[PDB]
């Protein structure tokens, strides 16, 4: 619960293709929130999950999806679906009864996506 | 890990246009293995996930799958997905990288699955 156990505040699970729109993610958290483009070994308290197309195609970006989710979000957890380029239709139905950030929103859903993390860090000690 | 910590063995989450196939897999399993149909205030070993095209569609499906792999196979819990009627490539991406039980296998796949919990259910005490 402490602010400081982990080393990230954030970190961008973002597919090969999406490199450059995580990249863009990740200045605009920056600007304080500390982040970086989720690794391996990459250990923070928020992961914005960037579900585009290609995320939800790679099977290993599902799987990931779906361990970002194991332990996560039941009020526990930290874990930002963040949705572009999909019609709502393509939508994974098991959002419609989850937090998620529409890319059609304020600032490419960047916005909503910063206040969500912003959100989470406050109630840490 | 008792086996009777819980009070049935395996339950099958199936979706509402698949009932008859879930009470199938229910009897099978029977035939000792103890089986019911999924509830909501449902609490069994292992928990078959009777994936179809219609479960695949129902957003609380999804849900369910899900939150059944939450806090599951990871060497904890036992969560058996199974295909039916579906082509391999409508199959959800994040299985490439988990067990599951092909429903062209034999006995349309409910063999394998019995194999499955029956193995689970050895594995207590």
């Amino acid at each position: 619960s402490s602010r400081w156990s982990k080393d990230y505040d954030v970190c961008v699970c973002h597919s090969e293709e999406d490199l450059v729109a995580a990249q863009d993610l990740v200045s605009y958290l920056e600007g304080a929130i500390v982040s970086e483009l989720c690794q391996a070994l990459s250990s923070s308290h928020c992961r914005v999950l960037l579900i585009t197309p290609g995320f939800l195609q790679d099977p290993w970006c599902k799987y990931q999806m779906l361990q970002a989710l194991t332990e996560a979000p039941g009020a526990e957890g930290c874990t930002i679906p963040l949705l572009l380029g999909l019609s709502r239709a393509a939508y994974p139905p098991e959002l419609r009864f989850m937090y998620y950030v529409d890319g059609r929103g304020p600032d490419g859903g960047f916005r909503q996506v910063k206040e969500a993390v912003m959100r989470y860090l406050q109630t840490l000690s």
